[PDB]
């Protein structure tokens, strides 16, 4: 499953809160 991925990308958004504290 390669857009197996592009779901994990989701997880992405997390890292980017952390740059918001």
């Amino acid at each position: 499953d390669a857009g197996h991925g592009q779901i994990s990308h989701k997880r992405h958004k997390t890292d980017s809160f952390v740059g918001l504290m």
